[PDB]
Protein backbone atom coordinates (compact mmCIF):
# COMPACT_ATOMS: atom_id res chain seq x y z
CA UNK A 1 0.00 0.00 0.00
CA UNK A 2 0.93 3.60 -0.53
CA UNK A 3 0.58 4.47 2.67
CA UNK A 4 2.39 1.53 4.03
CA UNK A 5 5.49 1.76 2.18
CA UNK A 6 5.14 5.68 3.28
CA UNK A 7 4.78 4.62 6.93
CA UNK A 8 8.22 2.45 6.59
CA UNK A 9 9.95 5.41 4.63
CA UNK A 10 8.44 7.98 7.27
CA UNK A 11 10.13 6.14 9.86
CA UNK A 12 13.19 5.23 8.17
CA UNK A 13 13.82 8.64 8.00
CA UNK A 14 12.90 9.35 11.54
CA UNK A 15 15.69 7.03 12.13
CA UNK A 16 18.41 8.34 10.05
CA UNK A 17 17.72 12.29 11.69
CA UNK A 18 17.77 11.08 15.30
CA UNK A 19 20.09 8.62 15.78
CA UNK A 20 23.75 10.03 15.15
CA UNK A 21 25.12 6.15 14.65
CA UNK A 22 23.42 4.32 11.44
CA UNK A 23 24.77 1.04 9.95
CA UNK A 24 25.97 2.40 6.45
CA UNK A 25 28.28 4.66 8.81
CA UNK A 26 29.25 2.35 11.20
CA UNK A 27 30.25 -0.21 8.75
CA UNK A 28 32.16 2.98 6.54
CA UNK A 29 34.24 3.44 9.47
CA UNK A 30 34.96 -0.57 10.85
CA UNK A 31 36.00 -1.36 7.09
CA UNK A 32 38.99 1.28 6.96
CA UNK A 33 39.76 11.39 12.11
CA UNK A 34 40.12 6.82 11.69
CA UNK A 35 38.94 4.95 14.73
CA UNK A 36 41.65 4.92 17.20
CA UNK A 37 42.03 1.14 18.41
CA UNK A 38 41.68 0.32 21.94
CA UNK A 39 43.04 -3.61 23.09
CA UNK A 40 44.64 -3.13 26.33
CA UNK A 41 45.15 -0.34 28.92
CA UNK A 42 47.66 1.51 27.23
CA UNK A 43 45.69 2.20 24.75
CA UNK A 44 42.52 2.82 26.95
CA UNK A 45 44.82 5.48 28.63
CA UNK A 46 45.85 6.92 25.46
CA UNK A 47 42.29 7.25 23.91
CA UNK A 48 40.43 8.35 27.24
CA UNK A 49 43.17 11.10 27.33
CA UNK A 50 41.92 12.37 23.59
CA UNK A 51 38.59 11.69 23.84
CA UNK A 52 37.29 12.31 27.40
CA UNK A 53 40.19 14.48 28.98
CA UNK A 54 38.27 15.78 32.11
CA UNK A 55 37.26 11.76 32.93
CA UNK A 56 41.24 11.79 33.47
CA UNK A 57 42.27 14.73 34.49
CA UNK A 58 41.91 14.03 38.37
CA UNK A 59 45.16 12.55 38.92
CA UNK A 60 45.98 10.07 41.63
CA UNK A 61 42.21 10.82 42.01
CA UNK A 62 41.11 9.34 38.71
CA UNK A 63 38.77 6.04 38.64
CA UNK A 64 39.77 3.03 38.59
CA UNK A 65 39.82 1.58 34.52
CA UNK A 66 36.87 -0.45 34.79
CA UNK A 67 34.71 2.22 36.64
CA UNK A 68 35.92 5.21 34.15
CA UNK A 69 34.86 2.57 31.23
CA UNK A 70 31.28 1.53 32.83
CA UNK A 71 31.00 5.39 33.53
CA UNK A 72 31.40 6.11 29.58
CA UNK A 73 28.40 3.29 28.80
CA UNK A 74 26.13 5.14 31.26
CA UNK A 75 26.67 8.31 29.16
CA UNK A 76 26.25 6.38 25.80
CA UNK A 77 23.10 5.07 27.07
CA UNK A 78 21.82 8.82 28.38
CA UNK A 79 22.60 10.22 25.04
CA UNK A 80 20.66 7.28 23.14
CA UNK A 81 17.22 7.71 25.46
CA UNK A 82 17.09 11.37 24.02
CA UNK A 83 17.78 10.13 20.67
CA UNK A 84 15.19 7.17 20.94
CA UNK A 85 12.56 10.00 22.36
CA UNK A 86 12.87 11.99 20.07
CA UNK A 87 12.44 9.07 17.37
CA UNK A 88 9.07 8.01 18.89
CA UNK A 89 7.14 10.57 17.94
CA UNK A 90 7.44 9.53 14.30
CA UNK A 91 5.63 6.14 15.22
CA UNK A 92 1.82 6.80 14.28
CA UNK A 93 -0.19 7.14 17.33
CA UNK A 94 2.99 7.44 19.95
CA UNK A 95 2.49 11.21 20.61
CA UNK A 96 -0.83 10.86 20.77
CA UNK A 97 -0.95 8.53 23.82
CA UNK A 98 -1.19 9.59 27.68
CA UNK A 99 1.88 11.25 28.65
CA UNK A 100 2.30 8.57 31.38
CA UNK A 101 2.02 6.00 28.44
CA UNK A 102 4.55 7.45 26.41
CA UNK A 103 7.15 7.17 29.30
CA UNK A 104 6.05 4.00 30.58
CA UNK A 105 6.86 2.48 26.69
CA UNK A 106 9.90 4.12 26.26
CA UNK A 107 10.97 3.41 30.04
CA UNK A 108 10.67 -0.56 29.04
CA UNK A 109 12.28 0.10 25.68
CA UNK A 110 15.43 1.82 25.29
CA UNK A 111 17.50 -1.00 26.37
CA UNK A 112 15.94 -3.39 24.37
CA UNK A 113 16.78 -0.67 21.29
CA UNK A 114 20.08 0.43 22.59
CA UNK A 115 21.59 -3.41 22.64
CA UNK A 116 19.80 -4.11 19.16
CA UNK A 117 21.02 -0.25 17.70
CA UNK A 118 24.53 -1.44 19.37
CA UNK A 119 24.52 -4.47 17.39
CA UNK A 120 25.06 -1.81 14.16
CA UNK A 121 28.33 -1.27 15.65
CA UNK A 122 30.01 -4.59 16.56
CA UNK A 123 31.82 -7.42 15.21
CA UNK A 124 33.47 -9.76 15.95
CA UNK A 125 36.28 -8.90 17.35
CA UNK A 126 34.81 -5.14 18.65
CA UNK A 127 32.89 -2.61 18.44
CA UNK A 128 32.81 1.37 17.90
CA UNK A 129 32.64 3.62 20.32
CA UNK A 130 33.04 7.58 20.94
CA UNK A 131 30.65 8.86 18.03
CA UNK A 132 32.97 6.51 15.70
CA UNK A 133 36.26 7.78 16.97
CA UNK A 134 37.52 4.54 19.06
CA UNK A 135 37.30 1.06 18.14
CA UNK A 136 37.03 -1.50 21.34
CA UNK A 137 37.93 -5.16 21.16
CA UNK A 138 35.80 -7.67 22.60
CA UNK A 139 39.26 -9.01 24.18
CA UNK A 140 40.15 -6.19 26.49
CA UNK A 141 36.46 -5.93 27.39
CA UNK A 142 36.30 -9.79 28.63
CA UNK A 143 40.12 -8.71 30.01
CA UNK A 144 38.44 -6.26 32.59
CA UNK A 145 38.40 -7.45 36.47
CA UNK A 146 34.79 -9.27 37.30
CA UNK A 147 31.72 -7.79 37.53
CA UNK A 148 32.68 -4.95 34.65
CA UNK A 149 33.73 -8.25 32.23
CA UNK A 150 30.91 -9.22 32.40
CA UNK A 151 28.70 -6.84 31.14
CA UNK A 152 29.96 -7.13 27.53
CA UNK A 153 30.27 -10.79 26.21
CA UNK A 154 26.16 -11.59 26.31
CA UNK A 155 25.52 -8.46 23.76
CA UNK A 156 28.79 -9.46 21.45
CA UNK A 157 26.60 -13.09 21.58
CA UNK A 158 23.36 -11.11 20.58
CA UNK A 159 24.64 -9.28 17.99
CA UNK A 160 26.93 -11.70 16.30
CA UNK A 161 23.29 -13.72 15.36
CA UNK A 162 21.29 -10.71 15.27
CA UNK A 163 23.81 -9.17 12.29
CA UNK A 164 23.88 -12.83 10.85
CA UNK A 165 19.99 -11.59 9.78
CA UNK A 166 21.70 -9.22 7.48
CA UNK A 167 19.11 -6.57 8.36
CA UNK A 168 19.56 -2.43 6.85
CA UNK A 169 18.72 0.71 8.48
CA UNK A 170 15.36 0.62 6.57
CA UNK A 171 14.80 -2.54 8.67
CA UNK A 172 16.56 -1.68 12.23
CA UNK A 173 14.37 1.48 12.13
CA UNK A 174 10.87 -0.61 11.93
CA UNK A 175 12.14 -2.89 14.57
CA UNK A 176 13.23 -0.23 16.73
CA UNK A 177 9.82 1.27 16.59
CA UNK A 178 8.15 -2.52 17.22
CA UNK A 179 10.30 -2.75 20.10
CA UNK A 180 8.67 1.22 21.89
CA UNK A 181 5.41 -0.64 21.02
CA UNK A 182 5.12 -3.43 22.90
CA UNK A 183 1.56 -3.48 24.43
CA UNK A 184 2.30 -6.26 27.34
CA UNK A 185 4.70 -3.35 29.54
CA UNK A 186 3.66 -2.84 33.26
CA UNK A 187 1.80 -0.24 34.16
CA UNK A 188 0.12 0.90 30.68
CA UNK A 189 -3.33 2.86 30.93
CA UNK A 190 -4.81 2.56 27.52
CA UNK A 191 -3.05 -1.11 26.74
CA UNK A 192 -5.79 -1.29 23.91
CA UNK A 193 -4.99 1.96 21.77
CA UNK A 194 -0.96 0.94 22.28
CA UNK A 195 -2.35 -2.37 20.92
CA UNK A 196 -3.83 -1.04 17.79
CA UNK A 197 -0.52 1.22 17.76
CA UNK A 198 1.90 -2.18 18.09
CA UNK A 199 -0.33 -3.54 15.20
CA UNK A 200 0.23 -0.66 13.22
CA UNK A 201 3.80 -0.82 13.12
CA UNK A 202 4.17 -4.69 13.04
CA UNK A 203 1.87 -4.99 10.03
CA UNK A 204 4.54 -2.16 8.10
CA UNK A 205 7.70 -4.52 9.67
CA UNK A 206 6.15 -7.81 8.36
CA UNK A 207 5.44 -6.15 4.39
CA UNK A 208 8.91 -4.23 4.35
CA UNK A 209 10.59 -7.45 5.87
CA UNK A 210 8.85 -9.28 3.03
CA UNK A 211 9.90 -7.09 -0.15
CA UNK A 212 13.28 -6.25 1.45
CA UNK A 213 14.49 -9.53 2.10
CA UNK A 214 12.41 -11.81 -0.36
CA UNK A 215 15.26 -14.78 0.41
CA UNK A 216 14.45 -14.98 4.18
CA UNK A 217 10.98 -16.59 4.44
CA UNK A 218 11.16 -16.84 8.35
CA UNK A 219 12.98 -13.10 8.78
CA UNK A 220 9.90 -12.08 10.31
CA UNK A 221 9.27 -14.73 13.21
CA UNK A 222 12.83 -14.26 13.71
CA UNK A 223 12.76 -11.05 14.59
CA UNK A 224 10.05 -11.74 17.45
CA UNK A 225 12.21 -14.10 18.48
CA UNK A 226 14.80 -11.37 18.76
CA UNK A 227 12.62 -9.09 20.55
CA UNK A 228 11.99 -11.72 23.09
CA UNK A 229 15.76 -12.43 23.59
CA UNK A 230 16.30 -8.68 23.86
CA UNK A 231 13.53 -8.78 26.84
CA UNK A 232 15.49 -11.32 28.59
CA UNK A 233 19.48 -9.73 27.97
CA UNK A 234 17.68 -6.42 29.36
CA UNK A 235 16.34 -8.41 32.66
CA UNK A 236 19.78 -9.69 32.78
CA UNK A 237 21.67 -6.70 32.31
CA UNK A 238 19.47 -5.01 34.79
CA UNK A 239 20.49 -7.67 37.26
CA UNK A 240 23.86 -6.99 36.52
CA UNK A 241 23.93 -3.15 37.18
CA UNK A 242 22.19 -3.63 40.45
CA UNK A 243 25.37 -6.34 41.69
CA UNK A 244 27.72 -3.27 40.29
CA UNK A 245 25.40 -0.22 42.32
CA UNK A 246 25.32 -2.56 45.25
CA UNK A 247 29.09 -4.23 44.97
CA UNK A 248 31.01 -0.92 43.62
CA UNK A 249 31.15 2.43 45.28
CA UNK A 250 32.67 4.25 42.88
CA UNK A 251 30.14 3.17 40.19
CA UNK A 252 27.61 5.59 40.54
CA UNK A 253 24.50 5.38 38.36
CA UNK A 254 23.15 8.50 36.19
CA UNK A 255 20.34 9.62 37.80
CA UNK A 256 18.05 8.99 34.58
CA UNK A 257 18.83 5.49 34.29
CA UNK A 258 18.60 4.67 37.94
CA UNK A 259 14.70 6.25 37.53
CA UNK A 260 14.98 3.59 34.16
CA UNK A 261 15.86 0.62 36.09
CA UNK A 262 13.86 1.34 38.93
CA UNK A 263 10.63 -0.99 39.45
CA UNK A 264 11.84 -2.45 36.09
CA UNK A 265 12.99 -6.04 36.91
CA UNK B 1 49.07 26.73 28.78
CA UNK B 2 49.53 30.36 28.28
CA UNK B 3 50.71 29.74 24.30
CA UNK B 4 47.65 27.51 24.39
CA UNK B 5 45.27 30.01 25.76
CA UNK B 6 46.23 32.57 23.52
CA UNK B 7 45.78 30.54 20.45
CA UNK B 8 42.65 29.90 20.51
CA UNK B 9 41.46 33.78 21.83
CA UNK B 10 43.25 34.78 19.09
CA UNK B 11 41.15 32.12 16.46
CA UNK B 12 38.35 33.41 18.10
CA UNK B 13 39.24 37.32 17.87
CA UNK B 14 40.07 36.37 14.04
CA UNK B 15 36.43 34.79 13.94
CA UNK B 16 34.38 37.92 15.62
CA UNK B 17 36.77 40.58 13.13
CA UNK B 18 36.19 38.57 9.73
CA UNK B 19 32.25 37.46 10.29
CA UNK B 20 29.83 39.65 9.61
CA UNK B 21 27.68 37.57 11.56
CA UNK B 22 27.28 35.47 14.38
CA UNK B 23 26.22 33.49 17.04
CA UNK B 24 25.12 36.33 19.84
CA UNK B 25 24.18 38.41 17.32
CA UNK B 26 21.72 36.55 15.76
CA UNK B 27 20.44 35.00 18.72
CA UNK B 28 19.54 38.73 19.19
CA UNK B 29 17.80 39.32 16.76
CA UNK B 30 16.26 35.82 16.55
CA UNK B 31 14.95 36.57 20.14
CA UNK B 32 13.06 39.57 19.06
CA UNK B 33 15.25 47.72 11.66
CA UNK B 34 13.89 44.46 12.91
CA UNK B 35 14.28 41.20 10.67
CA UNK B 36 11.24 41.20 7.91
CA UNK B 37 9.53 37.88 7.69
CA UNK B 38 9.16 35.94 5.02
CA UNK B 39 6.81 33.07 5.35
CA UNK B 40 4.72 33.32 1.51
CA UNK B 41 5.19 34.46 -1.89
CA UNK B 42 3.64 37.92 -0.59
CA UNK B 43 6.07 37.97 2.17
CA UNK B 44 8.94 37.08 0.31
CA UNK B 45 8.60 39.48 -2.54
CA UNK B 46 8.05 42.72 -0.13
CA UNK B 47 11.01 41.94 0.96
CA UNK B 48 12.95 41.12 -2.54
CA UNK B 49 11.98 44.60 -3.15
CA UNK B 50 13.41 46.36 -0.09
CA UNK B 51 16.67 44.31 0.11
CA UNK B 52 17.59 43.17 -3.12
CA UNK B 53 15.63 45.73 -5.50
CA UNK B 54 17.71 45.12 -8.37
CA UNK B 55 16.77 41.42 -8.92
CA UNK B 56 13.52 42.14 -8.83
CA UNK B 57 13.41 45.56 -10.99
CA UNK B 58 13.44 43.46 -14.20
CA UNK B 59 9.28 43.23 -14.60
CA UNK B 60 8.39 40.35 -16.84
CA UNK B 61 12.07 39.67 -17.12
CA UNK B 62 12.65 38.56 -13.41
CA UNK B 63 13.18 34.98 -12.79
CA UNK B 64 11.24 32.43 -11.05
CA UNK B 65 10.92 32.84 -7.53
CA UNK B 66 13.09 29.96 -6.50
CA UNK B 67 15.66 30.92 -8.93
CA UNK B 68 15.87 34.46 -7.50
CA UNK B 69 16.39 32.68 -3.88
CA UNK B 70 18.67 30.10 -5.24
CA UNK B 71 20.90 33.70 -6.89
CA UNK B 72 20.65 34.86 -3.27
CA UNK B 73 22.00 31.48 -1.55
CA UNK B 74 24.70 31.99 -3.94
CA UNK B 75 25.69 34.92 -3.29
CA UNK B 76 25.65 34.67 -0.07
CA UNK B 77 28.43 31.87 0.03
CA UNK B 78 30.53 33.91 -2.26
CA UNK B 79 30.37 36.71 0.24
CA UNK B 80 31.35 33.74 3.01
CA UNK B 81 34.37 32.47 0.98
CA UNK B 82 35.43 36.01 1.23
CA UNK B 83 35.49 35.93 4.50
CA UNK B 84 36.66 32.46 5.34
CA UNK B 85 39.53 33.31 3.41
CA UNK B 86 40.69 36.57 5.52
CA UNK B 87 39.75 34.45 8.71
CA UNK B 88 41.83 31.43 7.69
CA UNK B 89 45.34 33.76 8.20
CA UNK B 90 45.08 33.32 11.73
CA UNK B 91 45.37 29.73 11.81
CA UNK B 92 49.01 29.46 13.07
CA UNK B 93 50.84 27.64 9.80
CA UNK B 94 48.44 28.54 7.28
CA UNK B 95 49.80 31.39 6.19
CA UNK B 96 53.12 29.57 5.78
CA UNK B 97 52.18 26.89 3.38
CA UNK B 98 52.35 27.20 -0.22
CA UNK B 99 49.79 29.20 -1.82
CA UNK B 100 48.48 25.63 -3.74
CA UNK B 101 47.31 24.44 -0.43
CA UNK B 102 45.89 27.27 0.64
CA UNK B 103 43.46 26.71 -2.29
CA UNK B 104 42.91 23.60 -2.18
CA UNK B 105 42.29 23.59 1.92
CA UNK B 106 39.86 26.57 1.21
CA UNK B 107 38.40 24.88 -1.48
CA UNK B 108 37.34 21.75 0.32
CA UNK B 109 36.41 23.59 3.70
CA UNK B 110 34.53 26.38 2.88
CA UNK B 111 31.46 24.60 2.36
CA UNK B 112 31.69 22.86 5.17
CA UNK B 113 32.30 25.74 7.38
CA UNK B 114 29.47 27.36 5.34
CA UNK B 115 26.69 24.63 7.20
CA UNK B 116 28.84 24.48 10.52
CA UNK B 117 28.20 28.74 10.52
CA UNK B 118 24.74 28.85 9.07
CA UNK B 119 23.51 26.79 11.99
CA UNK B 120 24.19 29.73 14.03
CA UNK B 121 21.16 31.68 12.52
CA UNK B 122 18.83 28.50 11.92
CA UNK B 123 16.13 27.56 14.74
CA UNK B 124 13.51 25.18 14.26
CA UNK B 125 11.14 27.81 12.53
CA UNK B 126 13.46 29.05 10.05
CA UNK B 127 16.39 31.11 9.33
CA UNK B 128 18.00 35.02 9.70
CA UNK B 129 19.03 36.29 6.05
CA UNK B 130 19.99 39.04 4.36
CA UNK B 131 22.86 40.78 6.74
CA UNK B 132 20.43 39.98 9.97
CA UNK B 133 17.31 41.74 7.94
CA UNK B 134 14.89 38.90 7.14
CA UNK B 135 14.24 35.73 8.55
CA UNK B 136 12.93 33.25 6.28
CA UNK B 137 10.29 30.19 7.39
CA UNK B 138 11.80 26.83 7.45
CA UNK B 139 8.02 25.78 5.67
CA UNK B 140 8.26 28.28 3.21
CA UNK B 141 11.66 26.75 2.18
CA UNK B 142 9.53 23.07 2.08
CA UNK B 143 7.11 24.47 -0.28
CA UNK B 144 9.46 25.73 -3.17
CA UNK B 145 8.94 23.94 -6.09
CA UNK B 146 11.24 20.78 -6.51
CA UNK B 147 14.42 20.70 -6.65
CA UNK B 148 14.81 23.93 -4.61
CA UNK B 149 13.04 23.01 -1.72
CA UNK B 150 15.46 20.11 -1.65
CA UNK B 151 18.32 22.27 -0.58
CA UNK B 152 17.35 23.24 3.01
CA UNK B 153 15.78 20.89 4.83
CA UNK B 154 19.36 18.42 4.95
CA UNK B 155 20.62 21.81 6.36
CA UNK B 156 17.88 22.25 9.14
CA UNK B 157 18.20 18.69 9.98
CA UNK B 158 22.13 19.10 10.65
CA UNK B 159 21.94 22.90 12.52
CA UNK B 160 19.37 21.52 14.89
CA UNK B 161 20.96 18.64 16.07
CA UNK B 162 24.64 21.02 15.87
CA UNK B 163 22.82 23.84 17.83
CA UNK B 164 21.60 21.27 20.52
CA UNK B 165 25.51 20.90 21.48
CA UNK B 166 24.90 24.66 22.94
CA UNK B 167 28.85 25.85 21.25
CA UNK B 168 28.99 29.43 21.99
CA UNK B 169 31.15 31.88 19.50
CA UNK B 170 34.81 30.42 21.35
CA UNK B 171 34.12 26.82 20.24
CA UNK B 172 32.68 27.24 16.95
CA UNK B 173 35.97 29.23 15.75
CA UNK B 174 38.01 26.59 16.55
CA UNK B 175 35.95 24.42 14.87
CA UNK B 176 35.34 26.25 11.66
CA UNK B 177 39.73 26.57 11.69
CA UNK B 178 39.81 22.38 12.05
CA UNK B 179 37.75 22.18 9.23
CA UNK B 180 40.19 24.32 7.30
CA UNK B 181 42.88 22.04 8.57
CA UNK B 182 42.12 18.84 7.16
CA UNK B 183 45.52 16.72 5.76
CA UNK B 184 43.04 14.10 3.87
CA UNK B 185 41.97 16.67 0.92
CA UNK B 186 42.78 15.54 -1.99
CA UNK B 187 45.81 16.93 -3.69
CA UNK B 188 47.74 18.29 -1.19
CA UNK B 189 51.32 19.39 -1.92
CA UNK B 190 52.62 19.38 1.86
CA UNK B 191 50.80 16.68 3.57
CA UNK B 192 52.67 16.21 6.44
CA UNK B 193 53.18 20.07 7.48
CA UNK B 194 49.22 20.26 7.13
CA UNK B 195 48.88 17.40 9.54
CA UNK B 196 51.12 19.25 12.04
CA UNK B 197 49.39 22.54 11.47
CA UNK B 198 45.85 20.32 12.15
CA UNK B 199 47.33 18.90 15.27
CA UNK B 200 47.89 21.89 17.05
CA UNK B 201 44.58 23.58 16.22
CA UNK B 202 42.86 20.34 17.08
CA UNK B 203 44.99 19.86 20.30
CA UNK B 204 43.87 23.69 21.09
CA UNK B 205 40.23 22.82 20.24
CA UNK B 206 40.70 19.12 22.54
CA UNK B 207 41.77 21.95 25.86
CA UNK B 208 39.29 24.61 24.72
CA UNK B 209 36.63 21.93 24.91
CA UNK B 210 37.26 20.89 27.87
CA UNK B 211 37.27 23.98 30.18
CA UNK B 212 34.66 25.45 27.78
CA UNK B 213 32.15 22.98 28.63
CA UNK B 214 32.91 20.42 31.86
CA UNK B 215 29.60 19.80 31.67
CA UNK B 216 29.90 17.22 28.24
CA UNK B 217 32.86 14.92 28.54
CA UNK B 218 32.10 13.84 25.08
CA UNK B 219 31.43 17.06 23.42
CA UNK B 220 34.99 16.75 21.75
CA UNK B 221 34.90 13.02 19.61
CA UNK B 222 30.83 14.53 19.02
CA UNK B 223 32.48 17.75 17.03
CA UNK B 224 34.89 15.34 15.11
CA UNK B 225 31.73 13.07 14.37
CA UNK B 226 30.06 16.74 13.41
CA UNK B 227 33.10 17.19 10.89
CA UNK B 228 32.55 13.65 9.40
CA UNK B 229 28.72 14.59 8.99
CA UNK B 230 29.66 18.31 7.44
CA UNK B 231 31.95 16.37 4.82
CA UNK B 232 28.98 14.14 3.78
CA UNK B 233 26.71 16.99 3.74
CA UNK B 234 28.45 19.18 1.19
CA UNK B 235 28.80 15.63 -1.05
CA UNK B 236 25.15 15.41 -1.46
CA UNK B 237 24.87 18.97 -1.42
CA UNK B 238 27.48 19.32 -4.44
CA UNK B 239 25.54 16.38 -6.18
CA UNK B 240 22.28 18.35 -5.56
CA UNK B 241 23.96 22.07 -7.01
CA UNK B 242 24.55 20.13 -10.03
CA UNK B 243 21.34 18.71 -11.07
CA UNK B 244 20.17 22.25 -10.79
CA UNK B 245 22.85 23.39 -13.12
CA UNK B 246 22.32 20.86 -15.57
CA UNK B 247 17.85 21.00 -15.36
CA UNK B 248 17.55 25.08 -14.54
CA UNK B 249 19.01 27.49 -16.69
CA UNK B 250 17.91 30.13 -15.23
CA UNK B 251 20.19 29.07 -12.32
CA UNK B 252 23.14 30.26 -13.88
CA UNK B 253 26.32 29.31 -10.71
CA UNK B 254 28.63 32.14 -9.97
CA UNK B 255 32.46 31.51 -11.83
CA UNK B 256 33.83 31.56 -8.07
CA UNK B 257 31.34 28.96 -6.76
CA UNK B 258 31.80 26.65 -10.11
CA UNK B 259 35.68 26.24 -9.54
CA UNK B 260 35.14 25.58 -5.64
CA UNK B 261 32.62 22.75 -6.68
CA UNK B 262 34.90 21.71 -10.19
CA UNK B 263 36.30 18.50 -9.83
CA UNK B 264 35.55 18.03 -5.99
CA UNK B 265 32.81 15.20 -5.92
C1 LIG C 1 28.09 -4.93 26.06
C2 LIG C 1 28.89 -4.82 24.80
C3 LIG C 1 28.97 -3.35 24.55
C4 LIG C 1 29.85 -2.65 25.55
O1 LIG C 1 29.37 -1.31 25.65
C5 LIG C 1 28.27 -1.08 26.44
C6 LIG C 1 27.79 -1.99 27.37
C7 LIG C 1 26.67 -1.69 28.11
C8 LIG C 1 26.03 -0.48 27.97
C9 LIG C 1 24.82 -0.15 28.81
C10 LIG C 1 25.17 0.62 30.09
C11 LIG C 1 26.15 -0.16 30.99
C12 LIG C 1 26.68 0.66 32.14
C13 LIG C 1 23.89 0.97 30.84
O2 LIG C 1 23.41 0.13 31.63
O3 LIG C 1 23.36 2.07 30.60
C14 LIG C 1 26.52 0.43 27.03
C15 LIG C 1 27.63 0.14 26.25
C16 LIG C 1 28.18 1.12 25.25
N1 LIG C 1 29.54 1.49 25.62
C17 LIG C 1 30.26 2.40 24.96
O4 LIG C 1 29.81 3.06 24.02
C18 LIG C 1 31.71 2.48 25.37
C19 LIG C 1 32.32 1.32 25.85
C20 LIG C 1 33.64 1.31 26.24
C21 LIG C 1 34.42 2.47 26.17
C22 LIG C 1 35.79 2.49 26.57
C23 LIG C 1 36.52 3.62 26.49
C24 LIG C 1 35.96 4.85 26.02
C25 LIG C 1 36.70 6.04 25.94
C26 LIG C 1 36.12 7.20 25.48
C27 LIG C 1 34.80 7.22 25.09
C28 LIG C 1 34.01 6.07 25.16
C29 LIG C 1 32.63 6.05 24.76
C30 LIG C 1 31.90 4.92 24.82
C31 LIG C 1 32.46 3.68 25.30
C32 LIG C 1 33.82 3.67 25.70
C33 LIG C 1 34.60 4.86 25.63
C1 LIG D 1 19.79 25.10 3.49
C2 LIG D 1 19.16 25.86 4.61
C3 LIG D 1 19.65 27.25 4.42
C4 LIG D 1 19.04 27.91 3.21
O1 LIG D 1 19.98 28.89 2.76
C5 LIG D 1 21.03 28.45 2.00
C6 LIG D 1 21.08 27.20 1.40
C7 LIG D 1 22.19 26.84 0.67
C8 LIG D 1 23.25 27.71 0.49
C9 LIG D 1 24.45 27.31 -0.34
C10 LIG D 1 24.33 27.75 -1.80
C11 LIG D 1 23.08 27.16 -2.49
C12 LIG D 1 22.83 27.76 -3.86
C13 LIG D 1 25.61 27.37 -2.55
O2 LIG D 1 25.69 26.22 -3.03
O3 LIG D 1 26.51 28.21 -2.60
C14 LIG D 1 23.18 28.96 1.09
C15 LIG D 1 22.09 29.35 1.86
C16 LIG D 1 22.00 30.71 2.50
N1 LIG D 1 20.86 31.43 1.96
C17 LIG D 1 20.57 32.69 2.30
O4 LIG D 1 21.29 33.37 3.03
C18 LIG D 1 19.23 33.18 1.80
C19 LIG D 1 18.21 32.25 1.64
C20 LIG D 1 16.96 32.62 1.20
C21 LIG D 1 16.67 33.94 0.88
C22 LIG D 1 15.38 34.36 0.41
C23 LIG D 1 15.13 35.65 0.12
C24 LIG D 1 16.14 36.67 0.25
C25 LIG D 1 15.90 38.01 -0.05
C26 LIG D 1 16.89 38.95 0.08
C27 LIG D 1 18.15 38.59 0.52
C28 LIG D 1 18.44 37.26 0.84
C29 LIG D 1 19.73 36.85 1.30
C30 LIG D 1 19.99 35.56 1.61
C31 LIG D 1 18.99 34.54 1.48
C32 LIG D 1 17.69 34.92 1.02
C33 LIG D 1 17.42 36.28 0.70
Amino acid sequence: TADLKSLAKRIYEAYLKNFNMNKVKARVILSGNPPFVIHDMETLCMAEKTLVAKLVANGIQNKEAEVRIFHCCQCTSVETVTELTEFAKAIPGFANLDLNDQVTLLKYGVYEAIFAMLSSVMNKDGMLVAYGNGFITREFLKSLRKPFCDIMEPKFDFAMKFNALELDDSDISLFVAAIICCGDRPGLLNVGHIEKMQEGIVHVLRLHLQSNHPDDIFLFPKLLQKMADLRQLVTEHAQLVQIIKKTESDAALHPLLQEIYRDMY
